[PDB]
């Protein structure tokens, strides 16, 4: 197996998009944000080299990358030697970007740019203390009707309880917003009923996105999601009714 | 599903050690240190509830668990309720210890815990940077051989080369190796070579470890040894075997750059 | 008063490096992150416009930029029309990069790009509360003397006393670092013996930095400064032996 | 130089408002708030300490306290020994509440006391997009004349556009300004101009609040009215004067995005 650009898949954004009775034109904008762990190719002389790769795909972008696809694209680099880290960074670039439809930055990291780099956590204030009782796991967006009726404000939230399915996958969330105090009992729940829910990263974040600002309404939302990795690759959807991008990519405990 | 204890799988440590041609007594000793990153379960109320777990299996343990196995195992804990933090800890280590054949260590943090904690590279004098070719990455031993020419020294050298073999593993494994040694130098080219020919192997994770270690033993004759991998995740969760002649575990836990 | 670039008064790196012992094969990277809260200036019907740059000056250019001239060069921009807000993201783009001899990275943000952005600490372990005596206030690089006996650790340590003369200037400081461990009282008090010691921003950090890595040697070593704004603009210098760029860029409490 | 309470400069508030012709009763209420982002001194064993103040005084003041002034005053703590953090907030309520010649407000908060505290916008619509043609910025109140037509309606309405004349100020000084009434309904280009021309007059700060509420009051006559701006800082603090017919102060001192 060399290297192969055409293990690459897109999906459509449309696909889910089109389910949460979105336009064309779009109430967010913002990019998806992958970590790649697993980077490693030869170097022209046949010694291996390893690297986390950092990249940002538009959320405008026509396709998202299916994360398989993406996970064996990269083992494709495994055994095949490249001139040097400038000519992975671009083809990383030019096959990522074709396949999502949109230029897509990179960046290819020595692992010794991470020495001493601190664990995170998320900002503003954590929801998930509270003494509650779920009695039913199923999805309910109505968890939301009428949550916000509180005072304006502007306050960050964030919740480490995102799971979404088959083997499951878990992401911390993280919703800053400029409108009505919102009830945090009522975001909790809404954020717990996620977890027998099926559906991509990206679109989870877009759904609490827009079920957000539908029940809420607020004058303005970011939501940003950090997931685990899964075959290597973590993927942090960032979607802002005013942000182009997250301003710190920093790696949470679990990821 | 929920909670099944059946869902682990032991591997009798003996079927590969066979393999390695060892003394009746074992010629190191150390342990195999997991991280468990994706560990959630339900609180009496329905809560869902995280942590991230960091579990020590003895290497006279009778058998290994086997990681597909523990992954599965630990997914049975997310949509059960348990009444307590303390509970949850209590089963991993009676079940884990059960699988394993030894009492193992278990250590359930909160996620804050971590807040903070940086990430570390391995001690000593990385090897990878060398300007060689390779170009057969086939398993061979024999490239230790005649491989400590040198005065007697002590040092520590690292690698972050290691790899499995695709066929074998499917997908491929990754892991960072840290050696310790005392005894005549070792050639940092006939080390490199070794540890990057694992790709082609059909050992990796423990038995790669007690692999090198007792291949170290052998061609090169170190008074003492220390081997340690640090390989990256799969399935949520990671290993970090660590076989010496001298010492018995790594002075800590903290995660590398890849993991 | 209208556009002028000719207001921009570059500095030389050299000028305090060589009061460091450094060779030109500098011991760090990095790069001086500006942000610049004053940003105005007409559209192309006379209406103003109001703006936060973010700027990034690499480490490696010949110049740095003085602070005042910065201010009085924006200041230029207040009474003149431009085409749009892309000229004046590439008008930035030139005149700073042709001042600082290399190509500095800008980015103009609208103002709702900050609506409930939360403002954030430093990483890692707060040094500042130690009970002890200072008697002299007097720099002294020998106060590192033997402050690095420990085991080896990979830490993050911060303080917010940082402070340098001729109205003072106020900031805060991260220290991360792989290598034996520091003693925290030491490092407590070589910062706070910069209070009447004159420099520049940018020169305080690499003075950390070099006089770091001389006393007490880490393998790895990243030196990040938050600094609070004079003139509307603030400067944030971050020097690091293996990283080239923050991983955030986000404002502190007094910032 | 150390602590030195005579640095502190007031001004009478009636210098600025003889300008404005008032009556004998004032037309409005209101306070000062000011955010002191520099606060530092030294504890009684010579650590430095960090702080940041938030300070409110009263718009019945007999005096407004000088910018620069203010500055000095506040460096003069930098190299003072205080036994604690008491003594400080004590002192900065007497010295300003004697300059001001009015109780004055003080907190002094810790730094972690801002962490995760998210910055803000105004209330209500924003006025800047419009597409109009300015040429001629010189003051102009008149521009307000007729501005009001509409039927009596409540709204709040907020402008980023207020910047100082630079000769005045040597160099500009900047705000934004939030303006919640009730009659009949502005016209928003007129409010717009007339707001932009404050950069060719002689009054900012606390003075163009007073000028900007009494400027409104006269030409278009609300029932309720409430100017309050918002201004960058200016050696390490920044000013937020509040005027209203029936309201006393803002519910927050929240900075906004320039701030
Ligand atoms: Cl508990
Ligand atoms: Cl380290
Ligand atoms: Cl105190
Ligand atoms: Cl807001």
């Amino acid at each position: 197996n060399q290297y192969d650009p055409s293990l690459l898949q897109p999906v459509p954004r449309s696909l889910n998009r089109n389910d949460l009775h979105l336009s064309a034109t779009l109430p967010f904008q913002g990019c998806d944000i992958w970590t790649l762990y697993e980077l490693s190719w030869l170097n022209q002389k046949g010694l291996p080299q390893v690297a986390i790769g950092e990249v940002s795909i538009p959320a405008t972008s026509a396709n998202l990358i299916e994360s398989k696809s993406f996970k064996l694209y990269l083992n494709s680099y495994n055994q095949t030697r490249f001139a040097s880290w400038d000519e992975v960074q671009t083809r990383l670039v030019h096959d990522l970007s074709a396949c999502a439809g949109e230029t897509v930055t990179v960046n290819v990291k020595s692992l010794n740019e991470y020495t001493a780099e601190p664990i995170v956590t998320m900002q503003g204030e954590c929801i998930d203390d509270q003494d509650i009782e779920i009695a039913n796991y199923e999805f309910d967006d109505a968890l939301l009707q009428g949550a916000a009726q509180g005072e304006e404000v502007s306050e960050v939230l964030h919740s480490h309880l995102l799971k979404s399915n088959n083997q499951p996958d878990w992401g911390s969330v993280e919703i800053a917003y400029h409108g009505a105090k919102m009830n945090r009992e009522a975001l909790l729940r809404y954020l717990v009923s996620f977890r027998e829910h099926n559906e991509f990263h990206e679109q989870c974040v877009e759904r609490i996105f827009t079920d957000i600002m539908r029940y809420c309404q607020p004058q303005s939302l970011t939501v940003y999601a950090r997931y685990t990795r899964r075959g290597g690759l973590d993927i942090n959807p960032f979607r802002s009714s005013h942000q182009s991008a997250p301003n710190h990519n920093q790696r949470m405990a679990r990821q």
